[PDB]
């Protein structure tokens, strides 16, 4: 459904504030 | 109002990546 | 309505990320 | 409730990328 | 629930948003 989809999302979102963390 | 938010949401993600691809170089 | 809030801020989101990309580049 | 919580969050997330344009700028 | 996952999610996003500020400065 939707709400799983927006989770999995933010999830993603997440991890690529992560990555930007790293290479800054 | 949910298929808007998750379209908004992998447009956030596109650009997150676009993000990380111009902090590599 | 809250569900038009969340889709308006994301919606905000999306344009300053465009911005935060524009600066980058 | 759980909507105007992710309302405010969505708030918060808007002012800080308004802040890391400023500071980008 | 998801509306708990989401919201814990928000928060986390906020959080690193704070942390990128905080590196930005």
């Amino acid at each position: 459904d939707s709400l799983k989809w927006i989770v999995f999302l933010l999830f993603l979102i997440v991890l690529l504030q992560l990555a930007i963390v790293f290479l800054l």
